[PDB]
């Protein structure tokens, strides 16, 4: 399991916390030095636990899928909450089983269900520090439009800082100060199962992306990366989508 604990949180625990998530995933193999995240794994072991407190010391554990780095549900007191998705009911069949009810949430996790549900765009989304101690919050008791907005949070925050060293880097600005994130921040997001599968198909074409990935830079420019050399490859992406789940 890993722990984030909001209560004296500053851009160092955060660091730690990133870096305990991180190596938390299990890999086999680095394609150009960058963990590769499984194809699959069996049973219980697909799912970490993250246990997140804010900063009244109250409690969520949630349940992470190691293979995608996915957000499958949460435990909040005595409650277990599940995205309404088939990885997420199968997730529901290894954790939190002791919850003495499960709610089913009645969106999927991805990105545009939960925008919808929450109402706003997350270029709309105050994300930082505190905008998470807010999630944790919101969390603890179903109210399932605050959740959506609540996770949108969350999944930033966690699993998008996991995989790219930019993003953390902008969530530990954002320490004391929320912040909506940068166009960067959200390029690189919608980005990272195409970067994962060119950085891999790159392996047996000389460091070539077969297809170039189009990103926004930290000054809102658009720019085309092409090859394993890009500062994207080399110093950003901290985790790779196995190309077997794309
Ligand atoms: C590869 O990408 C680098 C870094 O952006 C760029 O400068 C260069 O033009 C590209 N080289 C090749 C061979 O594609």
């Amino acid at each position: 399991d890993v722990s984030f604990r909001l209560s004296g949180a500053d851009p160092s625990s955060y660091g730690m916390f990133i870096k305990d998530l991180r190596n938390a995933l299990p890999h086999t193999e680095k394609v150009y030095n960058i963990p590769l995240l499984l194809p699959s794994v069996s049973g219980a072991g697909r799912y970490l636990l993250m246990h997140l407190f804010n900063y009244d010391g109250n409690t969520i554990t949630v349940a992470v899928d190691v293979t995608n780095v996915y957000i499958m549900g949460y435990l909040a007191l005595t409650t277990s909450y599940f995205f309404n998705e088939p990885a997420a009911d199968l997730a529901s069949q290894y954790v939190f089983r002791s919850a003495r009810r499960k709610i089913t949430l009645p969106y999927s996790g991805n990105y545009e269900r939960l925008q919808i549900a929450a109402g706003k765009p997350r270029e709309k989304i105050p994300i930082g520090l505190p905008a998470l101690d807010t999630a944790i919050s919101t969390l603890l008791h179903y109210d399932s439009t605050a959740a959506a907005g609540a996770l949108l949070v969350l999944i930033q925050t966690t699993a998008e800082a996991a995989r790219f060293k930019y993003i953390e880097q902008q969530i530990q600005e954002r320490a004391y100060r929320d912040e909506v994130p940068s166009s960067a921040t959200i390029s690189l997001e919608n980005s990272w199962s195409g970067l994962s599968k060119q950085i891999q198909l790159a392996q047996g074409n000389n460091g070539v992306f077969r297809t170039p990935t189009v990103l926004v830079d930290s000054k809102g420019n658009r720019v085309q990366i092409t090859n394993v050399t890009s500062n994207v490859v080399t110093s950003n992406i901290q985790l790779l989508l196995n190309t077997k789940n794309i």
